[PDB]
């Protein structure tokens, strides 16, 4: 068996993730695992995604995270891991996307770990 | 806040210990983290504590693990990491040692890390 599974996500996690995507009072989430839970790292105005990840490049509490981002047609999801993140913290946010997956509704998910700016240039 | 926390022991944990100290059934146990729950990976019969860090140095499946070793004296419990762990492996184990701990009673805490046979040559 796995040494870390079971992390779960708390209750404001969805309750912001809808104020985001019915009330529009944000643009973006940046979540994080703190105790064994995926709970809000902080939540903002939506620029662009490149300048999101920018901000979250130059954030160095940032190791590991998901993101969502309100681009108006679709709700992008995505894993974000610096390239100097710890393989192990990987892991544990790898196995436990599909928690939050679970948890949220209406987003596309993006097919690749975020690692920096340049990888949102599509 | 740390990413991971909140580790249990299972009460067979307890039971298995218990075991040891009181029926003599076995001479030594090894723990492990397990689905986020330090549960029992092994127990048997005490030759010396040389020999059973031996046969953990050899068993590639345990890279951390909380050991209990029946010297008849005293029991000693201790934190094995091998040296080519990995270091947030390292950080989880360390920080739920306390937890196992409170779970198990009357045994001689050893003041370091055992990482290789070497190490328990006292």
């Amino acid at each position: 068996g796995s040494m870390i599974s079971g992390i779960r996500v708390n209750d404001n996690c969805v309750t912001e993730f809808n104020n985001m995507k019915i009330r529009k009072t944000c643009g973006w989430i940046i979540f994080v695992i703190q105790n064994c839970e995926i709970i809000i790292h902080s939540k903002g105005a939506s620029t662009t995604l490149t300048e999101l990840v920018q901000s979250i490049d130059k954030n160095n509490e940032i190791q590991c995270a998901y993101v969502v981002f309100d681009a108006v047609s679709k709700i992008h999801f995505f894993m974000y891991a610096r390239e100097s993140s710890n393989s192990r913290d990987r892991m544990t946010y790898a196995s436990s996307k599909q928690a939050i997956l679970k948890k949220i509704e209406g987003v596309n998910v993006l097919t690749s770990v975020i690692e920096s700016a340049q990888d949102v240039a599509d």
